[PDB]
């Protein structure tokens, strides 16, 4: 599943600054088909921003993607 979610992660990555922004992962909920208002998306980024530095890190993202449908 990691290597599908590293190909998924460049994909997500619009950016492409190696990790995963608040606005980018907006996007990925809509990309999962995942139903969540403009505030839950905001609260399961922060859910998921173990490291609180307001991003998500490839580590961080291999655990959202299975936290997150």
């Amino acid at each position: 599943s990691e290597e599908e979610l590293s190909e998924c992660f460049r994909i997500f990555d619009k950016d492409g600054n190696g990790f995963i922004d608040r606005e980018e992962f907006g996007d990925i909920i809509r990309l999962t088909g995942e139903q969540l208002t403009d505030e839950d998306v905001d609260e399961i980024f922060g859910d998921s921003d173990t490291d609180k530095n307001g991003r998500i890190d490839f580590d961080e993202f291999l655990k959202m993607m299975e936290n997150v449908q």
